[PDB]
């Protein structure tokens, strides 16, 4: 389970190292908002077995770390364009203080698939598009405020980051009983570290774990100007 951070030590950082640090709302009164798409079964690609548990695993750590998770499945990518332009004009975003954006697919080189998607006839959503949508301009609840993007596609800007996994699908799970290496490793590493370290730091570590244990998830689009503490428990 996730260990949490003390109330203490939350505020001492926050009044010690302020300029530093996104500034995050206490959990009264916040709505923090998170959105899982996820494609399972498509109608000309293989079905991503497996992808059930990582949706559990996501979710439950996203609940963990105090956000309410919309879950969305099986979608084209004009689907996922619908979807994420209804999550980002969320009220909610205005009394929160972050946003979890989790995407799992199969993928192309830029951009990740819908459930209709085939070389014939293409169903891909551009990562561009992503960005475009949640920015300063298009999405005003979540200006200057971290939006962490976590791919797993199988193959103005700022205050954003994604954490990027492109193993194929059928080389990315150790069972048929757990989630993928790069989903249970990201939870592992979150549940032990996000009390003391910052969401780079925790990235960095499930990069350290892929090496000591195949391509390796990457760290990308990273526009943050603070580093990011969650502060789990508060």
């Amino acid at each position: 389970t996730l260990k949490l951070c003390s109330p203490e030590e939350f505020t001492r950082l926050c009044r010690e190292k302020t300029q530093e640090i996104y500034p995050i709302k206490e959990a009264n009164g916040r709505t923090r908002k998170a959105l899982i798409i996820c494609n399972t079964e498509f109608k000309h690609l293989s079905l991503r077995y497996g992808a059930n548990f990582d949706i559990i695993g996501m979710k439950g750590l996203l609940e963990d770390l105090g956000y309410d998770v919309v879950v969305k499945e099986e979608l084209t990518a004009e689907g996922m364009e619908s979807e994420m332009k209804d999550f980002a004009a969320l009220s909610e975003h205005q009394t929160s203080d972050s946003t979890f954006l989790v995407l799992m697919s199969h993928g192309t080189l830029h951009g990740i698939c819908g459930t209709m998607h085939s070389e014939k006839t293409p169903d891909v959503l551009q990562y561009d598009t992503i960005y475009q949508i949640f920015n300063n301009c298009h999405c005003p609840g979540l200006r200057d405020k971290p939006k962490v993007i976590i791919v797993q596609a199988a193959r103005v800007e700022k205050d954003f980051i994604a954490f990027y996994s492109t193993t194929p699908h059928h080389l990315s799970y150790r069972d048929k009983t757990g989630g993928s290496y790069f989903i249970t490793r990201l939870i592992s590493c979150f549940r032990k570290h996000a009390c003391s370290c910052h969401l780079f730091d925790i990235f960095l570590k499930v990069q350290q774990s892929f090496e000591k244990a195949s391509q390796m998830p990457t760290i990308d689009r990273a526009t943050l100007t603070r580093y990011f503490y969650l502060f789990p428990g508060n």
